[PDB]
């Protein structure tokens, strides 16, 4: 329904940035979250969704930055939060996620903002990692019009998620001491049976697996662009990609359900 740029390949996927060129600016007066940047494309030659990131209890933006600049580079704004307090919960976590959401799409009808006009409000997605993952699970579930969801390493402290709609794929780390694979996002994921879902498991992983500087930027990001061109977007160029054993030996446990290649 919103295809942009050009035909996806493995290769351009698994590459540092997409084909769009990214601009960031902090958000001056931050509306019911702490702090946020914004990252958004400068030419992509359309409106493009917008998508907001949480970081874990403890956490700040460094946590979660790096999917900033990769996500934007293939057509998305994202925004990246700190919390009110580092020590907020997961039902707090979500309200502010989506205040984040909510700010960007007046943003984009404010003139004197760089992303005016560069937003389609209609289409938003939300991730996160643990608290932050267990928010982006809390917003899908309380606000099904959402397009898609990507937690990583999600913590909540119910696994139940069985009313979710939203497409949800979830980062796992095999190794999470944290929020361990099998009392945490295993149980979150095999809890929706209402939806378009994944589970991509990542050998070895610790709790941070997923977070700015990690070794796994080829796939995790290749992972996390497909889902949301393919459900943001409704692009199913990216069905493949999206859906898909990514066959890799990073991967130590991948499951999905209602994802049509
Ligand atoms: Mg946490």
């Amino acid at each position: 329904s919103h295809m942009r740029g050009p035909n996806p390949t493995a290769a351009s996927l698994e590459a540092s940035a997409g084909p769009f060129t990214v601009r960031s600016f902090t958000v001056s007066r931050p509306s019911g979250y702490g702090a946020g940047t914004v990252y958004y494309p400068t030419n992509a030659g359309g409106t493009v969704g917008a998508i907001a990131i949480v970081p874990g209890y403890t956490a700040r933006q460094s946590s979660i930055k790096w999917w900033g600049p990769r996500l934007a580079s293939h057509g998305f704004v994202v925004i990246t939060i700190d919390t009110n307090s580092t020590l907020d919960q997961p039902e707090s976590r979500s309200s502010q996620q989506m205040a984040a959401l909510r700010q960007v799409a007046s943003l984009n009808g404010t003139s004197s903002s760089p992303i005016y006009g560069k937003v389609d409000t209609a289409r938003m997605g939300v991730m996160g990692w643990s608290m932050g993952g267990g928010g982006s699970l809390i917003s899908a579930a309380n606000n099904p019009s959402l397009k898609a969801a990507a937690p990583q390493a999600p913590w909540h402290s119910s696994t139940n998620f069985s009313s979710v709609t939203v497409p949800t794929l979830i980062f796992a780390c095999e190794n999470d001491s944290i929020a361990p694979v099998n009392s945490s996002a295993l149980p979150i994921y095999d809890s929706m049976s209402r939806n378009a879902k994944q589970f991509l498991e990542i050998c070895g992983g610790s709790h941070s697996c997923a977070n700015t500087g990690n070794s796994d930027q080829a796939l995790i990001g290749k992972k996390g662009v497909a889902w949301m061109k393919r459900f943001m977007d409704n692009d199913t160029r990216y069905s493949t990609f999206a859906c898909e054993n990514p066959n890799s030996t990073r991967v130590c446990d991948f499951r999905t359900a209602n994802c049509s290649l």
